[PDB]
């Protein structure tokens, strides 16, 4: 996570995007902050309010992340827009290609208490996107 | 407004971006849904919560927007991307391209009471950018 | 609090009154979920709408609470009944007895999300009447 | 209608306590605003903000008052407090004494345009209570 941003706020530049360009367009925003390009990445096309009515769900196991069980299934689908790396032959950040997966799925999100940066309207926000069902 | 939106989610997608690409990449989204190329363009980098606690301030006249008096002074400057358009005969919204200055200023903005499709942890939300100062 | 009651609607209770009876009868709703009587108490003369407006307002430090400062002071003053007991002798509940006295004056009440089971018509809620001005 | 209450704050006063005193003493503020005692009257106990979510629901026939069609049934059942005169015998309103039957059920509002001197947070209110079910 770059330090110019809070968790939750990373995680809405990451996977948080109402309408978002085709992938290789759309990953720059992430790959900049990176070392090396992204393998895959899921931009929910929702708000990141609804997100964090999501962290108000029952609490599970975290399915990637099995450390963890501050994990929060949707009730409902969303759609989304998947993204994945089509060339990992590395050379810089700017030459990487995704492939793009349009598609609606549930989602899973880890939930942490906010950092004081954040806005008091969430005492809880959304800081990782787990995985999609 | 393009119909698949909510006046709060439009006004997200055309004045909110923690993060925005450089002005030419950034209103693609934008103009996709407009017949014409917009004149110009201000993406605060904030959030969608800041800018609905400027809702809560003091009501007072739209600046840019007369007849109305819905609006709302920011009560602290927000670093922006201010978007310039600098070739208004261009051929197709594709080529249209856009001077940026970055800066920080107070905004305003007018507020309305929430669509049913908007989240109900916001009940008033921020519908037009009227204006920065 | 009484659990019937989240803290919104023990404020309400406590201190949102359009037409409020006398102190010694409107002290009665009150006083039946404590264990001795309530030594002061003010019923604004206003909505619940009003007081949420004011939650929006400016945060300050608590006048009276002074650990908090999610306080906000109303930027009008409202009618208002406010109740003193005076006889602190008294045998039992049913027996205290208020001296009235109405008026107009400026509030200050400290704000919180609301509960679960809260109107989602209001995210931020009044919690506490922390003193009048 | 008291001219001092827009048409909400009075269907407010008369029909929404959460927490109401027996119909002898909870029907006197109703009943001072009167030349002769209220029939019948149900307090329901719930909030102004719930109430105003009822008018965003389907519009029927009002079942008692049928020159209207500005009604809206509750989708669930509320706890409430039924008053029922028991003394027609007149003399003065402060003599008149009611029978108290509380229960749960649906009810069915009329909703209208709000007053200018009610919040712009709910641009419709409840304005009678037509029936309960």
């Amino acid at each position: 996570r770059p330090p110019q941003f809070t968790r939750a706020q990373w995680f809405a530049i990451q996977h948080i995007s109402l309408n978002p360009p085709r992938c290789t367009i759309a990953m720059r925003a992430i790959n900049n902050y990176r070392w090396r390009c992204k393998n895959q990445n899921t931009f929910l096309r929702t708000t990141f309010a609804n997100v964090v009515n999501v962290c108000g769900n029952q609490s599970i196991r975290c399915p990637h992340n099995r450390t963890l069980n501050n994990c929060h299934r949707s009730r409902f689908r969303v759609p989304l827009l998947h993204c994945d790396l089509i060339n990992p032959g590395a050379q810089n950040i700017s030459n990487c290609r995704y492939a793009d997966r349009p598609g609606r799925r549930f989602y899973v999100v880890a939930c942490d208490n906010r950092d004081p940066r954040d806005s008091p309207r969430y005492p809880v926000v959304p800081v990782h996107l787990d995985t999609t069902i």
